[PDB]
């Protein structure tokens, strides 16, 4: 009953993560795809909170929905295939990550959390356990449930339960994210849930000799208990630490576009559909995320490819 409609347009692959995620091949174009199982019956409301998100974010450094299908008991997420494994796992091979190939990952993560900003949301539970790499070592955004229209990485302001700005926590949460991958530790860690708390509270963190001046500086703009004293989206994109050897802001505008539709991939589409290429484009174009969305941004993918 649950699996019916899925299997009419993708052959299973095994289960990776246990919300369960399943690796798939859509059928139609021969991609990879992974795919997100949610029970209903087993949070309801998270679930709707990182679709409505998902249908209204699209960028190049945010895993992209491409069809959304639901049963009595299971909604089923069918996302962009990331290869590359969790930062969160990346750091940990790695033991810590240099201040140049911290650069090379915060740069990613920066132009992600800048569009959700300008979209409207705020991410909310940003950690390296939600940013993938894809085939290309390129970051991808993941998790947009508990998103705004763990602990370690959560504001003071955010366990307090005040009220917050979204922004403002997730400038914290990436504060916790740059520590973390140049470091390959938490600044704020222990194993009773309290003394954590205490120590966010506090703010006070140790500063590893290997860390650069520059570096220090920035954590500091980032990691300030006081929300209105953490550095504002704007300031990130051209931070001196942030153009250190690139020169250039980060680009945060999203390269991946509602309105404008790709001719190539049109044509293949318009194949296995008994209607016109116009009549096509505007059914495109209405984003249900339905088979149609996922059929074009695959073959989208595909090209990106070659
Ligand atoms: O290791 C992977 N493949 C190679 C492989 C594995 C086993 C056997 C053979 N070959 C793989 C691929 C894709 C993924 N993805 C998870 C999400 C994802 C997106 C949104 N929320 C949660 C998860 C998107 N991609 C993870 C892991």
């Amino acid at each position: 009953m649950d699996y019916d409609e899925l299997l009419k347009y993708y052959e299973l692959h095994e289960t990776i993560g246990t919300a369960k995620v399943k690796l798939a091949c859509h059928i139609l174009t021969g991609e990879m795809v992974a795919i997100k199982i949610m029970d209903k019956n087993t949070d309801l409301p998270r679930i709707k909170t990182e679709i409505e998100a998902l249908k209204n974010l699209r960028h190049q450094h945010i895993c992209q929905l491409y069809h959304v299908l639901e049963t009595a008991n299971k909604i089923f997420m069918v996302l962009e295939y990331c290869p590359g494994g969790e930062l969160f796992d990346y750091i940990i091979s790695q033991d810590r990550l240099s201040e140049e190939e911290t650069r090379v990952v915060f740069r990613q993560i920066v132009s992600a959390v800048a569009y959700v900003h300008s979209q409207g949301y705020a991410h909310r539970d940003l950690k390296p356990e939600n940013l993938l790499f894809d085939e290309y070592h390129k970051l991808k955004l993941i998790d947009f449930g508990l998103c705004a229209k763990s602990l370690a990485y959560a504001a003071p302001e955010l366990i307090q339960g005040k009220s917050y700005l979204g922004s403002e926590a997730d400038v914290w949460s990436m504060g916790i994210l740059l520590y973390v991958l140049m470091c390959g530790f938490l600044p704020f860690d222990d194993d009773n849930v309290m003394a954590l708390y205490k120590k966010i509270m506090r703010g006070k963190y140790d500063v590893p000799k290997w860390l650069s001046p520059s570096s220090i500086l920035l954590l500091q703009q980032m990691l300030q208990v006081d929300p209105k004293k953490r550095i504002s989206m704007k300031n990130l994109l051209n931070h001196p630490w942030i153009m250190q050897d690139y020169n250039y802001p980060v680009e945060w505008q999203s390269k991946n576009p509602f309105i404008h539709l790709d001719d190539d991939c049109v044509t293949e589409l318009s194949v296995h559909h008994r209607n016109n290429r116009q009549t096509m484009e505007d059914l495109i174009s209405l984003w249900q995320y339905d088979h149609l969305t996922a059929t074009y941004l695959l073959l989208l993918a595909k090209k990106a490819r070659g």
